[PDB]
This record gives structure tokens, C-alpha cells and sequence, in this order.
């Protein structure tokens, strides 16, 4: 039922007593707690990872712009799904059409609407904060065969349904809502989409994905409680440099002391009589040291093993949030690893969850800021071309028609050898002229 | 049995007595323990673990993408066993078929089931973590000889299935799913696939892999328990500066010392009074130092010696997970060895498995990503037609058909050569005309 019909178990075969008949809970990893987004959440305002979040989220940003508005090459396109097909005027003001409805996540503009710009910067921190994201989509109710509107719901309160025997449904009703510990609101598959970005095989999850900060839970708490250590330095007390003591046969009166005290901030306090220095009479004095000459951050190093092994977890590369590479440099290839997977994850939900409404003879894909790679394309192209591969073959082999002059292979010599050849050749065929004048 | 019919012994000649008569269980290296799986889910959960697996997951999923949709040549793609051989209509269109299928994970699209992206990142977790891979295949009901879908099981479940003598079968059902320590369901050969990278020939293991974290076990312990050690100084006791003794005659009363307290958090607590000097006037005062001046990490490179021979077991440079090289740098060839090795590992498992239903003349490949390669190939074919060979010859050696033009050697020279030899033998071929003329 899970995926489908199949011959073996792929889900719990003995459903877990605590949960309720209605749907299947998700739990931790070890079963710890069996309810785990609710602790998530708790990290869900830690600085670090908002800002591995708001840094990633602004990279999408900028690809998420149509391509033929763009005067850069910048942006996101549909196109038919082989690229050899030839296009045409139906086909391309459809496409036209689609790729707005994208822009506007609907029929028609609205306002009151997302953008999918913020529609793509929700997805991004619900896939790296809870490894798990939905939309819900809104068909037309005049027909409900297609397709009006499209928008975000949180995964928090969205869960897999179960039937009475509480497997896991598969036909009808398979996604529910449910806020406070209430059933509010159930979903067909078709009408609400689930995407998992750190899917597993064991029955204990049951398809739901594994968050990062989960495994980076101890880490995180650690990271809190250093920082809150060195702040409270400040914060609390500690901050003493010293006490001077002197020494006597009676505890002065406190009277004496605050006289003490007075004449001691009218010498000594503030810029004003910073740089004299007072006399006393006593037996002896002593000064001792409760804190180091100066005093600096404690545990930084930890710090950055801390942060370099969470920020190793998401894929990003701790130079962008302002920590040392613990090894290594101390982008491309960073970028390559960390956004590029990402994007791909975002275009394969949105495609095949959008696209397959209006057909599968199109397709949704991101383009632009990857010259280097159609760079070396070209290069590879360029070097082929001067021996192996004509013009006219390369120019059929990416869905493009021939041009007239010749399958000429690119080479200053070869075209002398084939024009000596012609040349020579009519020549010599010039000479069947003579062989029928003696006819 | 175990591989076929064959004149050697390649499994235990007796039997291990506890294990259940139905299969054959998997064990330890040593045979210490007789369940190794269960002890390996515990270990992963482990973050340096899992960050290797979520990034090598990463680099996979780039490469999931039909090459033919791709406008770039990043992908995976279908072709003719034979590359020399041409391709057709008929078979152009059957090969299509199977790339949408492979992509779809079944007959026809269905938002419930796997795309391959998800099916290769839980391949690829599957085979980090048990070193052993399983997905079941769903023949059509109408028609045994078909294929209708395919899907991942957990490895943990499935073991050997073994005869009433206790040998591993061959003929009919092999593999069996345990769940909860009693037999559910068995499957035929053809019905589930077993993958093993990390295979061994000693009787002991009976053909299961071996996995990698076994080996590391004692390495991930001591990990865990140094990450502990670090953090036990924040989550427990031990954190005091040092102890401040005030010699007396008596012991003050608490009375006294909490005027004390009260008196020195009124002065010198927090932010305010913080650069102040407070005065005692005991007979001697001493401040005992009970941790060194400043703290920092402990067992620094015992943690870098740890995590790096940890990546060199699983081949992973150190430096993509947050860490410092021993040796070397303190990419493309930590690539090579990395990634492509599983690429090709995934190439075989597939193509054996599921492109032997549809027939022999075809094969499943990846392809993009290695331009340095194929741009030195391009130079030895560039190097070698100046002198050696003909421009036809390598378009032959390629697949390719000749073009018109003469299979000439490309240099400007040589073309010089041929034309004036050519021009002095028509010279001389024309004295044929006055050796008739005489006649």
C-alpha cells in the first residue's frame, strides 16, 4: 500500500500502540521520542543554521526568474521534452502560458498570492529544517481534471494516513492535516504533494526523511550552551580582577571605610586623577589576582569543530558563514556540492507534481550560471571538429538543420585536398571528351 | 548451491547450530556476535557517518537525469551494446521507452512511487552503511515474462534462505524477509536482486559483505565517547576558575557570609561596579587555581587521526567533511577514486539486472562530468592523424561512414606531396598521347 502492490514489507508490520488509529506518527531515529517535529521546532530559531537557511534561500532567489524575460541567460524555462523535436506557434504560446501560471502560481494574478520566488524560499527552509515539504493544490471545481491554483502547506502538521487496520492507505484520501492533536482536513495524492530529500529504507521511519538537525541535536544544544557560557562572563558575575588587601590589628570600622572610599573617588575615580598614585601607611598590603592579566574568548577552536561538522552535515562550506575551514583553503566546487542538488531536488518535485496536469511532452528545468561547463561543451566541440566530426553532422546532432556547402570537415588543408582532388578530378574526367572524339 | 554446481566447497561444511533452519543468519567478522545488523542501525545515526553518506548522496543524485532531456551532457543514457553498430527507428524508439521507464521506476507514472533519484539515494545510504543492496521487481500478473515495476527493500530484513540440510538453495526461492525473527515472505531470483561492493571469500561470511563499520566500530566508539569528554565539561560539574580561602580563627557564621555575599553582589556583581576593587582586611587571603588560565578542545588530533583514517576506509577526502588532512594538501583525483567507483558499482547492478529482462543488445551507462578525459583523448587523436592516420580511417575506427574528399593525412605539407604528384603525373601520363601520336 506504501508504494503499492508489491510481495514484501516495507512498512512496520506491527503498528505502534501509542499512536492514534487515524494516521502514523513519525518518531526519532532510536524511537527516543515519537514526537519530533514539535523538539525540532525548538532549534528551528537557532542563528547558524537561519543562517545556512537565509543564505541558501538568497542563492535560489535569483534563479527564480523566467528565461525569456531575462536578458541574461539567468532563470528557469519549460521546453519540450526532446530537445531534437522542432517547436511550434501552438506548442510555444502554451508553454508561454505555463511558465506565467508558474510565475503567478496561478490562472490569474493575484496579490494576495505568493510569488513563487517566496513559494521556492518557504521550500528551502522547510527541506533543511524539517526534510520534508507539501503543497496543496487547487483544481478547478467546474472540472476537476485540471488545475487552477497551487499553493504551500507546513509539514509540521502533516502526517500519513492509515486505514482501520492502520496500514498506511494508498487509494483515495493518503495525506491529513492535523493541528493541536485534531484531524482537521485529509487530501488525495493527486491534490497534495510529499517530497523527501533524505528518504530511508528501514521500517521505523516509514518513508518519512531524515532532518539533519537531528543528528546535529547534541551539537546544537552544545553550541548554545558555549555561547551561553562566554556570555556569561558578562552577564553574570566572575568579572573581578582582584582584591587588595590590608592588613591590621581591627577590622576598620565601616565608617573609616566609606571616609576610605570617598577620599579614594575624589583622588583616584574616572579620566580626572587617572594617573596619580596613592599613599598608605599600613603594616603590609597584598594584591591578589583572581583573573588573568587578560582575558579572550574560551573554547574557540571547539567552536569551529562544532560549526564545521554541522555546516559539513548541509553541504555548505563554512567560509560563507564567517568560520575557518578547518582544513583545505585555510566556490565553484562548493556551489557544485551544495546548491546544484538542491535546485535539481526543487525541479524534479515541481515537474513531475506540475507538469504532468497539462502532458508529458514538456518539461520544467533551470538554466544560466554555468559557463564553464558549456564552455568546456564548446571546446569539446571545437576539437572533435577539426578532424572527426563535419559541420553539417554536428550542427543535425543538436536538433538543427543542415546548411548548404558541404559536410566540410574544419581545416584549412583538408579543403585544399578535396578542391585539388575536384580540381584534378575534372581534369581527368575532362578527358572523356577525347576518349569519345576518337569515336 | 551457492553460486552453481561446482566441484569445490564455498560455504560452511557445518552448519552454526543456533541459527534457524529456514536461512543461513550473518554475523561478525570474528564470530563474536552472531547479529551484526542490529548493532549497526545504532551506529547509523552517527553524524560523520552521515554526513558522508548525505554528501556522496548529493554528488549521485546530479548524475540522475536522462542524458536526452539533459541540454547539457550530465546524465545517464541508453544505447546499442554495440557502439559501431547503427541505430534505428524501432530500437531509437525502444530505447526511449526503457530511459522513461528506468525514470517513472515502473510501467507508468505514479506520484506514490520512487523516482530513481530517491531509489539511488537510498541505494547509495544502503550501501555505505550494511554493504548490502536489495530491490524487489513486480512481474506482470497477465504475463510472467514481463516487468511491470521495481522497488527498494531494506537489506537488514533479507537473508539466504537455506534447505532442509541447511545448505543455501539455488533453484526457485533464495531470498527470504525476516521481520521480528519469524519468516514473512521469500522471493525467486529473477524477483529480488542482492548487490554486494565489499565482497569475501572465506567460508565464515557465506558470500554476505562486509561492511565498513564494523570495521571502524571501535574507531566510531572512541569517537563518541572524546565527543562526550568535550562536552561533559559544560553539561556536568568542573568548570570552576579556582577557590578563594580567607584564613580565621573561627569559621564565620552563615549569618556573616551571607551579608558577605550580599554586600559583594551589590558591588562588584555584573556590568555594574565590574572594574571595581573591593578591600578585605583578614589576615591573609590566598586564591587556589583549580583549571589553567584559559580552556580549549582536548585530543585535538586524536579526533583528526580518528576522522581520517574513518574517510580513507570509506575513500572520502577528508577535507569535503570539515577536517584537515594529515598528509598532502595541508579534487578531481579524490573523485576518481570516490564517487566513480559506486557510479560503476550502480552501472552493473542495474544493467545485469533489469536491462537482461528486456534483452542482450542493450546496455545502461552514466555519462558528463569527465571532459579532462575525453579532451586528452581528442589530443591523441589530434597528435596522431598528423602523421599516422587518415582522416577516414579514425571516422571509420568511430562509428562513423567516410566523406568524400580522399583519405588523406592532414598536413599542409603532405597535401602539397599528393597534388604535385599528382600534377606531375598527369604531366607525365599526357606523353602517353605523343607515344600514340608517332603510331
Amino acid at each position: 500500500s506504501l508504494y503499492g502492490q508489491q510481495q514484501a514489507y516495507a512498512e512496520p508490520f506491527i503498528e505502534m500502540m501509542d499512536t492514534n488509529p487515524e494516521f502514523r506518527d513519525k518518531r526519532s531515529y532510536m524511537k527516543n521520542e515519537h514526537n519530533l517535529h514539535d523538539v525540532l521546532k525548538k532549534f528551528g530559531n537557532n542563528p547558524i543554521l537561519n543562517a545556512i537557511i537565509l543564505t541558501r534561500s538568497n542563492q535560489v532567489a535569483m534563479y527564480c526568474q523566467p528565461a525569456r524575460y531575462s536578458e541574461k541567460g539567468l532563470g528557469f524555462e519549460v521546453r519540450l521534452r526532446d530537445l531534437d523535436a522542432e517547436p511550434g506557434r501552438k506548442e510555444k504560446e502554451e508553454m508561454k502560458r505555463i511558465e506565467d501560471f508558474i510565475v503567478n502560481t496561478g490562472k490569474d494574478k493575484d496579490v494576495d498570492r505568493d510569488s513563487f520566488q517566496t513559494f521556492c524560499k518557504k521550500i528551502v527552509r522547510d527541506t533543511y529544517i524539517y526534510d520534508q515539504v507539501n503543497f496543496e493544490k487547487v483544481f478547478n471545481k467546474n472540472n476537476k481534471t485540471k488545475l487552477e491554483k497551487f499553493i504551500a502547506v507546513d509539514p509540521s502538521t502533516i502526517f500519513y494516513a492509515t486505514d482501520k487496520k492502520g496500514k498506511i492507505i494508498k487509494g483515495g484520501k493518503r495525506f491529513v492535516q492535523v493541528v493541536d492533536k485534531r484531524v482537521v482536513a485529509s487530501f488525495t495524492s493527486r491534490e497534495l504533494a510529499m517530497g523527501i530529500r533524505n528518504p530511508r529504507t528501514e521500517l521505523s521511519s516509514s518513508g518519512y526523511g531524515l532532518s539533519e538537525v537531528e543528528i546535529a541535536m547534541k551539537e546544537f544544544i552544545a553550541y548554545n550552551n558555549t555561547e551561553s557560557f562566554n556570555d556569561r562572563f558578562f552577564s553574570h558575575g566572575g568579572t573581578t580582577r582582584g582584591i587588595l588587601q590590608i592588613r591590621s590589628d581591627q577590622q576598620q570600622s565601616q565608617h573609616a571605610l566609606e571616609n576610605f572610599k570617598r577620599e579614594w573617588k575624589s583622588s583616584l575615580s574616572g579620566i580626572n586623577g587617572s594617573w596619580q598614585i596613592p599613599v598608605v601607611m599600613a603594616d603590609d598590603i597584598k594584591f591578589v589576582n583572581m583573573t588573568p592579566t587578560a582575558n579572550d574568548m574560551q573554547f574557540e577552536k571547539w567552536l569551529n569543530y562544532l560549526i564545521n561538522i554541522i555546516s559539513a552535515l548541509y553541504g555548505i562550506d563554512p567560509a560563507e558563514i564567517g568560520f575557518p575551514n578547518r582544513g583545505g583553503a585555510t566556490q565553484q566546487q562548493s556551489q557544485n556540492k551544495g546548491l546544484q542538488p538542491l535546485l535539481r531536488f526543487i525541479e524534479d518535485l515541481v515537474n513531475r507534481h506540475i507538469i504532468s496536469e497539462y502532458g508529458d511532452k514538456y518539461t520544467f528545468q533551470f538554466v544560466g550560471g554555468d559557463t564553464k561547463s558549456a564552455t568546456d561543451k564548446l571546446n569539446i566541440l571545437k576539437l572533435e571538429t577539426q578532424i572527426f566530426k563535419t559541420v553539417n553532422e554536428a550542427r543535425e546532432e543538436q536538433g538543427k538543420k543542415p546548411i548548404e556547402g558541404g559536410d566540410i570537415i574544419l581545416d584549412a588543408s583538408f579543403l585544399q585536398g578535396t578542391a585539388q582532388l575536384q580540381q584534378d578530378k575534372q581534369y581527368n574526367d575532362g578527358k572523356q571528351k577525347e576518349r569519345l572524339q576518337m569515336m
